């Protein structure tokens, strides 16, 4: 029983974070192979091609606990730079690079001076930011999932916006959203709850033994998504009804049954009551993330 | 900026799960040095001296990944087997044995047949149970905090009660709380709320930089306590006072400012505003939580 936001184990990204230090800008690089990955703001409206061309090999600073590791190529992709290093990195998990949807969740490693600090679960909002838990230095931090001793790393971790939520690339160095990689402010778009997730968390509380939220009311889809538009909810797809299957078969609770009983949540409110501990309405557990941690029995 | 649940990182414990089966029984034993740790239960109202007097070191079989660790001694302290192995774990991190206060907290690996499946935090509740989200299998789970490289283990998870709550030992194998290891319904006492990291944690909101629910009111240490019962709190003591001054010191809040304000979430609730992403009172972040992760200037 219980209900808690559950990072992965965090020893196979542990392994890989490295100091990288160019002039007098320190952050955080992903040491995997003979390559170390890290955001390309550290060689600095820049041009940042002007800026690279100016470099050498021995400008960057490669720090792995109190080894260095001797830099012997550079590049950039898009806005990531990669170090080639003189030494493989003998801790390299089985891995891969993701590019994710918003609304999937990842585990972040916090990490300061190459030096990994915390460990905590975040959702990619629909805007593209990240409501993260960062101070300066953190910047080169990643986020990733585990499956089966395989870490596919999602995001990486580049910039604080002016409202104090998170912007970052894909490991490839394409930023989620329409950020770009300058110290100037930026905003993104207004944020929206995300539903499918929702339902999740209230089946999650069903599995864990709590009904009163529960009611013998239906909806269409049309119907509950003009709901959903009040609220400033996603609409929910057919591809969401589709997903949630596997929980709705487990706890005998239709879909469009769930979404008469959060339609009532929004309409209502709890009156006092918490479902999982919470009392507001959770956002970022993805059906996955439940089935993951909730029994496979009700 | 931003404030999350966050753990500690995991990897240093990761190292040390191991599987300990005797008869059909399996659960999660740690490995330290040439020692395997784990719940005395794993060799069933019974009488562990009788039962393990029956037993022989070729009874246990302890799996580290897929290898066979050979047992060669065996003895009880308390709640928890022992099991002496012929191989030393060549990853045994620094470590400590504590046994931690009610109000403190700690990183739980959550793991299954010796291996990590996720990592969350805990409180010590006033009771002596904790909020975990555990399955069978998980008993044998522990609990720790990180202090530079050091790891002090703090729990060792038992059992699930009734009530879905659960309870553990420190790694010297006592309880915390009146429990006993055996399968009874066992009731623990009843549970309150722990002022100190409530208060912590509103000056974590105003670090972050919210001072919505502040006010120009101060309160007596004492007329604050006539409150807290009202409300099921733990009495505040001066000593809670004294830890709270160096986050009092930063904000320029003092601690019994802000138990008026305090006092008066309590008598009128939050009005449907948020505190850190959250619409009830939090008390699972210490002090010392709140200074790790918050920045050190407001
Ligand atoms: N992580 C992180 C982090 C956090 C702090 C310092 C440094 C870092 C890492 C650190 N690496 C980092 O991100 N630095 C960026 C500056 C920066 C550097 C390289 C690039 Cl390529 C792009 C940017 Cl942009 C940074 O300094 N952001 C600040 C951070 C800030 O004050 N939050 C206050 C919000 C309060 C929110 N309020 C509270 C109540 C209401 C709102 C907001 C900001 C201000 C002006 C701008 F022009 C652009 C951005
Ligand atoms: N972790 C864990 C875990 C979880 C499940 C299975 C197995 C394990 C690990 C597993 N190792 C474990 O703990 N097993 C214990 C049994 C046990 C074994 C060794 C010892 Cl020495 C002591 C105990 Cl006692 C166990 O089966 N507890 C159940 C668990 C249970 O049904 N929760 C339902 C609560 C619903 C809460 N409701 C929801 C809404 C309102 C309340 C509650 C219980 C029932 C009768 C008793 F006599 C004593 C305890």
């Amino acid at each position: 029983s219980g209900f808690r936001k559950m990072a992965f184990p965090s020893g196979k990204v542990e392994g890989c974070m490295v100091q990288v230090t160019c002039g007098t800008t320190t952050l955080n690089g992903l040491w995997l192979d003979d390559v170390v990955y890290c955001p390309r703001h550290v060689i600095c409206n820049p041009n940042y091609e002007d800026l690279l061309i100016r470099k050498s090999n021995h400008n960057f600073l490669v720090q792995a606990g109190n080894v260095q590791l001797r830099v012997i190529g550079h590049s950039m992709q898009n806005c990531v730079l990669k170090l080639k290093v003189d030494t493989a990195n003998p801790k390299t998990p089985k891995y891969k690079f993701v590019r994710i949807q918003p609304g999937q969740t990842f585990s972040v490693l916090a990490c300061y001076n190459g030096s990994p600090s915390g460990v905590y679960q975040c959702a990619m909002r629909p805007n593209f930011t990240i409501k993260g838990s960062f101070l300066n230095g953190s910047c080169g931090s990643v986020g990733f999932n585990i499956d089966y001793d395989c870490v596919s790393f999602c995001y990486m971790h580049h910039m604080e916006l002016p409202t104090g939520v998170h912007a970052g690339t894909d490991l490839e160095g394409n930023f989620y959203g329409p950020f770009v990689d300058r110290q100037t402010a930026q905003a993104a778009g207004t944020d929206t709850t995300i539903t499918v997730n929702v339902l999740a968390w209230l089946y999650a509380a069903v599995i864990n033994g709590d009904r009163w939220f529960l009611n013998r009311f239906t909806t269409t889809l049309n119907d509950f998504n003009l709901v959903a538009m009040k609220y400033n909810y996603e609409p929910l797809t057919q591809d969401h009804v589709d997903i949630l299957g596997p929980l709705s078969a487990q706890t005998g609770i239709a879909v469009l049954d769930m979404c008469a009983s959060l339609k009532e949540l929004l309409q209502n409110g709890m009156n006092g009551r918490t479902i999982l501990g919470s009392a507001l309405l959770e956002d970022e557990f993805t059906p996955f993330d439940v089935v993951r941690q909730c029994s496979g029995v009700t």
